[PDB]
């Protein structure tokens, strides 16, 4: 029996899709147990708008700890709602300089979260799974997002250590296809483009799970 | 590899034991998968507010009906929320009938969703278990609160039928512990009164299945 | 020195604004101040997504009933995310009935948050001041959205009890105006939707605290 | 009345205590009111992972400028992630400079902000009234954290100008007791951590205000 651990805010809870609608995490559950051939254990810890920070400070947690340490695969997303809140302040004030470090303060958050998912999985274990999926551009006419979410995903690839820690290019599979894939919102995922996710976290492989 | 789904409102979310902390629907599948030797895969379709008809409208959802019709064991909460509108209510009206009324509509939607739960699955798995749970009274003071959640639960002990369908008894668990087992908003259980709700599933057996 | 105390959701934390950008919740203390010539205390309680039957239990916390019983005025936002939630299944399974109970669920939770609002503040009291706000349509080429937003706030209204209790007309201030007050999500207000939010806030009056 | 500004991180957010419980910031105001005999309204601009750099470029936000230059009382906390940041890099790294060149970048904000605050208000006003918190430390057995935190609070002591400025001596609040004053991540405080600390504010009196 494999165990999948997911974390992340909106896109892991599966905003966009509708209530009880599959998001991404149910439905690269299913892709999982259609390729390894077993059956997937699944638990979340999710909240719209949760810090990366808070990320590294839950890893403490007894409860969540326990379901990282046997956990086959974990994925994680995050950012995505401090950009758009930096974007906010960028629309209301016209300036460019904002005090956003989404790059700076989430990205060392990222590389301290993998670090303590080491602490807790072991140094002897080499077979676990992390999979962090970067932020896609759902404002294609705001230049100034496009800049941004690029820069972050140019830094978030430094992260990447093949095939346990891999980076998930999101933004390729939303660029082109923004209308089909995004929700009525406009800044969530549609059901579409949850089931696009899936495919790419699929596209990624396995590693020794295989 | 078991499959464990459980659906409900406030409770099956698991607040008042804290964001994240795990509620009684997971500890209560740590506690099945050590009473079978076997481990559970969990699905939770739940949302605070989810009122007893919304979650017999659920049933028809293609990925709801999915999830239920592989689930082993199934768990159901709600019209708790009832209760505080009917209190309420009979605050300002003095009406004893606006909770019988109420009450009358969660008996009839839990037969409807158990009438459901058998046609979803059919004549050829008759291995499912079904544990709903009663009321508790949050209130011991109120007589009126008291009187009206015991005949809510007198009458919903008519829809059991062991060992496959049980009634779990939420409040002989919760009587004389409410300061203990409520967590800080007077009405939604601590981790002590989850803890205490799981460990009362896992002493109503697990009939076929074991 | 008055009193404000604000509860509600993604609307009273000031989603869309930016970080730390003052919404309608800010912008409303400030017409308090400049029209009843008195310093006023704001303290917030919110959380995206934060249903009403939360509330509802969230006013027996004694912290919350604190502020609550000692309230000048008090705004409550809600619901606006069941909606959303909504006709999100709806634009995945292309059916229009859904399970949404937003008008049926919510509009009784809100009934029986103003009778605990008055047990707190006692029935002496005829000063204080409770503002509840409708929805807004974000979305007004979906047709189906505009028949259900019209349908909650046709069954709001009749909660009111003048000029004590109070519902604000936020459909009519976003009337004609979406895409100068809606932020960049298109589903919350910008800046300046939350200006004229404050606005509203401001027509209704101060009923007997001038 | 008196108007007292907050600004920090998750524990001026008041994560750890629960949701909608009070954190540190208003234990301290509900004393503040008990100790001058004299309301008090209450503004806090605070998120999670928010570092030290970030609020010093609040500073220049034109309503987080107009709160602070209104402000009596003004609170700020600052550096805790860094810290769970470094002890995961050395750990990966074994690098001993790496936190002390981040301690140095926030005493180095520290010193900016506060010299910000007056900048903002001016000559005019003096009567203002800063306590910032130093950092506890969560992980007592681990040496290395004691010693890195020690060292970051005797050098934040410098910028002390009692009775204006005052640090405030979290650490001891904290030695000895942090099973019961950390919440369940064991990082962040607890009620009774979020009690201990308003306790230590208000034992630092209020200066000239009193
Ligand atoms: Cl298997
Ligand atoms: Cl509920
Ligand atoms: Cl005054
Ligand atoms: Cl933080």
């Amino acid at each position: 029996t494999l165990q999948y651990t997911a974390l992340g805010d909106s896109l892991t809870v599966g905003v966009g899709a509708g209530l009880f609608e599959p998001g991404f995490v149910q439905r690269y559950k299913r892709k999982m147990e259609e390729d390894l051939n077993e059956e997937v254990s699944l638990i979340v810890f999710a909240k719209s708008g949760l810090e990366t920070s808070e990320i590294l400070a839950m890893l403490n947690e007894p409860f969540i700890m326990e379901q990282v340490k046997k956990a086959d695969v974990i994925t994680i997303t995050g950012c995505g709602n401090d950009l758009l809140q930096s974007l906010e302040i960028y629309e209301k004030e016209k300036d460019e300089h904002v005090f956003l470090e989404a790059s700076s303060h989430c990205q060392k958050n990222y590389s301290g979260m993998l670090e303590k998912i080491r602490e807790i999985k072991g140094e002897k274990d080499t077979r676990y799974l992390v999979r962090l999926l970067n932020l896609y551009n759902p404002f294609p006419s705001i230049e100034l997002a496009d800049k941004w979410i690029s820069g972050f995903n140019r830094h978030l690839k430094q992260l990447e250590s093949a095939p346990q820690i891999k980076v998930i290019d999101t933004y390729a599979v939303f660029k082109g296809r923004e209308k089909e894939y995004l929700s009525i919102d406009r800044v969530h995922p549609s059901s579409r483009g949850y089931e696009a996710m899936s495919e790419k976290l699929r596209a990624a492989g396995y590693g020794r799970l295989e």
